[PDB]
């Protein structure tokens, strides 16, 4: 029994031994200059070989050999284009990644190595695709759920994926009628990705969708405190609450591993303020699949 949309999933149909060669389309920097570390949006034709679903996975390997003469281990991207995808004909994967640089111990610094590969490729580039993997972060079945998801960074690439489908195509099968809640922790303004996309989905469907931002070095709180996701969902406590007590919501949460401790610090205030130990409250949703998690 699913609540989710799990039925005809292709699953590692391309593995790491025999990978799927794609081509880079477009690959653009999506945060401004400011912004501490970039994030690009690149494109990859895949000719309709790789029949994802919103929610997943694909593996990247990164060309080159590690210091013992073997291929790179794959490194996963969560898909953050819908199944149609971003030019809605289904022959393209769209991946949401953040350049990572970091200095060791000698105080040198260090590229890592997929996500630079990924941030510099040109159009034209091959690039080996593994996947699809998963099944954590398949949406509900139920058209009218009520979806809250909650993203830090690139985390968002899910939830993009999610959205594409629910507002910006026509389905035979699907239309949605719930009520999406998303929100969104970055720590610039410069930092946030696709905030324009959203901005449009809200415009079409207002009653069913809700924007939140967190620019944490941007904004605080009246206590003054810095604006973290769960410091902005902090505001909407009650309502959140009452949301999470209806066996139609479901929730989504995808990002850097940090996020999910803050957050379950806010809940266990909200939970035992009305007698309800978090931890078990949570386990029990995590069975029923209303909670769901993907950080790294
Ligand atoms: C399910 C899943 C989904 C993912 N989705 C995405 C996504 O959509 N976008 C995205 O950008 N990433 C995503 N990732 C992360 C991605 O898989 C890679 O881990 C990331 O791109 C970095 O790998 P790399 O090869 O660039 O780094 P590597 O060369 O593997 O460098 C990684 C190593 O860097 C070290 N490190 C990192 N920061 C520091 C620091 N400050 N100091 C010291 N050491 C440090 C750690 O030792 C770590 O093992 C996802 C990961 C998973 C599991």
């Amino acid at each position: 029994h699913s609540k989710k949309m799990e039925e005809g999933i292709t699953v590692n149909k391309f593995k790491p031994k025999t990978p799927y060669v794609g081509r880079c389309l477009l690959n653009t920097k999506i945060t401004g200059d400011d912004a501490p570390g970039e994030t690009w949006h690149m494109v990859f034709s895949h000719e309709g070989e790789i029949p994802y679903r919103e929610g997943q996975s694909v593996g990247v390997i990164p060309d080159g050999e590690d210091k013992n003469g073997k291929p790179h281990k794959l490194r996963l991207y969560s898909i953050a284009s819908s199944a149609l995808g971003d030019f809605g004909d289904a022959k393209s994967v769209s991946l949401c990644v953040k350049r990572l640089i970091y200095t060791n111990d000698a105080g040198e610094t260090i590229k890592g190595v997929c996500s630079n590969f990924l941030c510099d490729l040109k159009p034209g580039a091959e690039v080996k695709l593994t996947g699809p993997v998963g099944k954590e972060m398949l949406m509900p079945k139920d058209p009218n759920a009520t979806i809250i998801m909650l993203g830090t960074g690139t985390g968002i690439a899910p939830f993009r994926s999610f959205l594409w489908k629910m507002f910006f195509e026509k389905h035979d099968d699907y239309k949605f009628n719930g009520l999406a809640w998303l929100f969104l922790g970055v720590p610039t303004s410069s930092s946030l990705l696709y905030k324009e996309e959203f901005e449009k989905m809200k415009e079409k469907a207002p009653d069913n969708f809700r924007l939140d931002f967190a620019v944490s070095r941007e904004q605080t709180n009246e206590k003054g405190e810095k604006m973290y996701i769960q410091t902005r969902m902090a505001q909407y406590a009650v309502e959140l609450w009452e949301m999470l007590k209806k066996d139609n919501t479901y929730v989504y949460m995808c990002g850097l591993k940090g996020m999910e401790k803050g957050i379950d610090d806010i809940m266990v205030s909200l939970a035992a303020a009305e007698g309800i130990d978090w931890i078990e409250y949570k386990r029990q949703l995590k069975k029923a699949e209303q909670w769901n998690v993907e950080v790294y």
